[PDB]
Parts: C-alpha cells; structure tokens; sequence
C-alpha cells in the first residue's frame, strides 16, 4: 500500500488528511511550500513541518505499543469544535480488556498550550515506524 499523508494548517495548527497536492511553491526565504488539497478546502502549507505521513489507528490487540513519551494525533474535542492535534503520553492506566475494545486511559499532553486530557484508544492514531 502507497504512502498516505496529513497536513497541519495554520488557521487552527491542527492536522488533516491530504487528498492530493496541487502544485509548490518557493519562498524568497528559501523554506519549501505545497498547495495541499484536504479529503472531504485548500491551503499552503511548509512540507519540512507541516507535512507528514499519515497517523494510523491503534487497534485494541496492539495497545501495548503505545508508550510515555510517545507522540500522538490526538482527537481533541471541545465546546462545539473538535480537532487532531498533536500530544504527547505521559502516563498509561492499563485496563482488563481483551481484543474487543481497549479500556486503557492515556494521559496526553497536548504540544499546542501544554493543556492536559484522559483519552481512550478510540481517540487516539499513533505516528509511522
Ligand atoms: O522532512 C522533515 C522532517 O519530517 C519528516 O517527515 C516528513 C518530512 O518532514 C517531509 O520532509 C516529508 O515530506 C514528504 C511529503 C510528500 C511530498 C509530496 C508527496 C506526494 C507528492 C510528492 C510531494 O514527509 C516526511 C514524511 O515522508 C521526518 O520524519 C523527519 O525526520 C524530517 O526531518
Ligand atoms: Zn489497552
């Protein structure tokens, strides 16, 4: 299977899956920009930071992979809103689960503003590799 990516955007700094890129751009500066198309409206945004390889769910079996420290796109939801963004586990409470449906509660600390939420797995996709 072929690679798949997610861009961060600069409107809100959150991650989105990417579609197709349109086409690319060089900065006065020298910093590499790509004309990125989002699944589901269009934007530019720098491929060294703000372009990577797609997030990949977390199935209940392989849980255990995910450790503190570990970086993590994270479905943060709020008041109405509700967005990817990036945290990072500080802490893991196992839960008796089997292969089902994970009851395990990860602690993330989210990069943006350093603010702190309980997640499941069902919230969470881990990074490549
Ligand atoms: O590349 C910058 C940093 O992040 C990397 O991940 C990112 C990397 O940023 C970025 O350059 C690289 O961009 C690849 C973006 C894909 C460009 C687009 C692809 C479809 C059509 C061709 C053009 O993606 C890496 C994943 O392949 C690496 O994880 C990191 O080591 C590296 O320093
Ligand atoms: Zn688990």
């Amino acid at each position: 299977a072929d690679l798949a990516f997610e861009a961060k955007s600069a409107r809100d700094y959150a991650w989105y899956d990417v579609s197709s890129f349109l086409t690319y751009r060089v900065l006065r500066t020298g910093e590499l920009e790509v004309r990125v198309r989002f699944s589901g409206h269009d934007e530019w945004v720098n491929v060294k930071t703000s372009v990577r390889e797609r997030s990949i769910p977390v199935e209940p079996s392989e849980c255990g992979r995910v450790n503190v420290g570990d970086l993590l796109l994270c479905f943060q939801e709020r008041e109405d809103q509700a967005l990817y963004c990036d945290g990072h586990v500080l802490n893991i409470k196992r839960g008796i689960h089997d292969h089902a449906r994970c009851n395990c509660v990860f602690l993330v600390r989210y990069e943006l503003d350093n603010t702190e939420e309980s997640l499941g797995l069902e919230r969470i996709c881990r990074r490549p590799e």
